[PDB]
């Protein structure tokens, strides 16, 4: 009956319109604290985040799920501060992305399980802020270490009921290998969201996963380097497909009958240090709406394409609530 | 005229007997704060460190140089706490070791330079604790990023006068490439310590570097897996050469006329998460004296081999003082 947020537990109904894959800041463990000037200042980053969150809130966003793990440099204190200042619920994550340091990479599945459990059950660092989701990632075939992470994520999810969400190389069909590893641990597909799914046009891939019970994360909607074909780093990160092309995947899935398994987001951020310098500016020019892109542009676009009101509401409110609600496997 | 420590500046005379390459804890950025239970607890680690530092102090150690960088998970607050409780001076480091995260790895030489300068001139994180040394590393031929780190280290050293110390794959003669890069930036060899040098039996390589003015860090004295051949991980880390064989390299360099260019240490730690679990216990069994190994066993051993009192004092007090004193290149 409750979802853990950076301000404490909230009831399922309080979540409302939720963005399921976002970040306050895309960084590295200890980075923000050791080099805040990279972002101007910690205060500047916080203010930027508050402005963005307030604008998203004005557009109707009630909660965002910040899928920044330890290795994405998640700073829960920052999350709590901006959450309170903007009055937007923020769900924190545990798990590991694809930049774990040696202290993490050398751990066994058992040790990692304990770490994820710590962040979900007791709290992140010494804050008492409990994670409400487990984030994992692969970028093509999983590495040996990544298989361990996925297994630990499954074990933590099974013990706590908190869902798992992933980063994939959709092109490579990462989702299939992820599902395999998760199922090998007995995890229900309904507890899993296969992320960055809109990064591919393979509808066969998406649909087959959906068919198995998985949640499909169409969270890169505004990501596009069109118009910037000349910026190599940006094209590499953002792609050359339009937001409309990506958004159309939502309707496709809906048309195929999987409206209850779709999760939509922007994968936006206010700070981004784990890539080339300046990518943040580039991205903000590409999508000035930031996190508000979904409600301001995507939802209306889908409606114009014939997606009905109730389906739109189901996807943005219902689906996130069911996913986030901690749910233990029936015995 | 002053060396920066975690408790503030000290005069050159206050340094006294100094261990130039040590660590309170060998970890990863953000690791200790995110998973302190890995070390039992933060308190347990601190207590262990205080006991060890107090015993080293009893044996005559007045200062240690904690060469843990951002990526070694340096927690300056921990260092300050233990320094105060044990009453041992601790010099903190900036620089980058061999496990930098993406936020660091994608940076330019200019950016890294500013980061190192920040840590030396203004302070680490928001503490005001300023670094008194710059740490860098290679493990064989430098990677492209490592070359940048080395160049940034040289620039930071040139601007501040603080020395540079390195981690090397000694048996691969990394010191030579390191020296070439440093020199290409115009840094004086006298501001540089080529570390883990006792890991090789190639005296030619060491004397040729000494001949050029570099300091030679014979900081792995107590490291040995003799008696643990059956332990692959420990063997790989510590080697099969005895402490006496490593200590004899100190005598060899003295005999070749380089007593003013030798720095001796143990490369010890109180916690170690960046390797296999349990390596700390293994290490503590190998060398129960820990940091006190140098004054309790090595010094006497050398004396017994004929090294005079004055030479021993010069290596343990004079050399470290000269190296740590911030020294700008003459105009
Ligand atoms: O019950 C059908 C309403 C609904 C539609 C889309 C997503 C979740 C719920
Ligand atoms: O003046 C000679 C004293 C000395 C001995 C060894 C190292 C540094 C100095
Ligand atoms: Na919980
Ligand atoms: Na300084
Ligand atoms: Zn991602
Ligand atoms: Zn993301
Ligand atoms: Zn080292
Ligand atoms: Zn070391």
């Amino acid at each position: 009956d409750r979802i853990n947020t950076v301000r404490g537990p909230i009831t399922i109904s309080e979540a409302g319109f939720t963005l399921t894959h976002e970040h306050i800041c895309g960084s590295s463990a200890g980075f923000l604290r050791a080099w805040p000037e990279f972002f101007g200042s910690r205060k500047a980053l916080a203010e930027k985040a508050v402005r963005g969150l307030r604008r998203a809130r004005a557009a109707g966003v009630r909660t965002i799920v910040d899928v920044s793990t330890f290795d994405i440099g998640r700073d829960v204190s920052l999350l709590a501060e901006v959450s309170r200042a903007a009055d937007v619920h923020i769900v924190a994550a545990t798990g590991l992305w694809f930049d774990p340091p040696l202290s993490m990479r050398l751990r066994s599945v058992e040790e990692l399980t304990q770490f994820f459990l710590r962040e979900i059950q007791y709290g992140i660092e010494d804050t008492g802020i409990r994670a409400g989701i487990i984030k994992v990632a692969t970028t093509g075939k999983a590495t040996p270490f990544q298989e361990l992470v996925l297994k630990a994520a499954a074990r933590a999810s099974l013990a706590t009921g908190v869902p798992v969400t992933t980063h994939t190389a959709a092109s490579q069909r990462d989702g299939e290998q992820q599902a395999a590893i998760f199922e090998s641990e007995g995890l229900s597909p309904s507890r899993v969201c296969i992320g960055h799914s809109d990064d591919t046009d393979d509808l066969s891939y998406l649909t087959a996963l959906a068919a198995r019970g998985y949640l499909i994360g169409l969270d890169h909607i505004p990501h596009s380097a069109i118009g910037l074909e000349d910026n190599a780093s940006a094209s590499a990160l953002l792609g050359i497909r339009s937001w409309q092309t990506r958004a159309l995947l939502i309707k496709a899935l809906i048309d195929q009958g999987y409206m209850k398994q779709i999760l939509v987001s922007n994968d936006w951020l206010f700070g981004f240090s784990s890539y080339v310098t300046n990518i943040m500016d580039v991205m903000d020019r590409v999508n000035p709406d930031g996190m508000a892109f979904i409600p301001l542009r995507v939802i209306p676009f889908l409606r114009e394409k014939g997606v009905p009101q109730e389906t739109l509401a189901g996807i943005t409110v219902t689906n996130p609530a069911r996913f986030l609600s901690p749910t233990l496997r029936a015995s």
